[PDB]
């Protein structure tokens, strides 16, 4: 979890996770991807809309693309593969919990340092504010690793 030089040797791979995984989690993917390229960023959903690409809504919103992404079912096998897990919503901890008891000891929350809510289905107003929760959640992880 901390806390500076030595977080760089304990994280190298991150699974952003949300619910449908087509607009809160390929965001903060992409986020981390260019303030973090060395490491591993990959994304999925805890209800996951399999081989979506990202919501329009999601997509229109600063200027980063979200290129080549598909929505991406969260398994235990698949948590297996990263070092640190963030997700948006508190809930999603707990679905974690019971999709994959070994990796909840390694998940935190996406803006660690509140929860963020599920644009899905809503005005562009509530996807810049939650795009902003996730830029400035996005930095202060970046910082707190590397
Ligand atoms: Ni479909």
């Amino acid at each position: 979890p901390r806390g500076s030089h030595m977080a760089k040797l304990m994280f190298d791979s991150i699974l952003v996770i949300c619910t449908g995984n087509i607009c809160r989690s390929p965001i903060g993917e992409r986020l981390l991807r260019r303030l973090l390229p060395s490491k591993k960023i990959n994304s999925a959903g805890v209800g996951a809309l399999v081989d979506h690409a990202a919501d329009e809504s999601a997509i229109r919103v600063n200027g980063l693309c979200l290129k080549g992404h598909r929505g991406t079912k969260f398994t235990s096998a698949l948590a297996r593969q990263y070092d640190l897990l963030l997700v948006m919503e508190y809930s999603h901890l707990e679905q974690i919990s019971r999709i994959a008891p070994e990796a909840r000891g390694k998940t935190m929350l996406f803006g660690h340092w509140k929860e963020i809510p599920d644009p899905y289905r809503m005005s562009d107003e509530a996807f810049d504010s939650v795009y902003q929760l996730l830029e400035q959640a996005s930095k202060r992880w970046a910082e707190k690793l590397g």
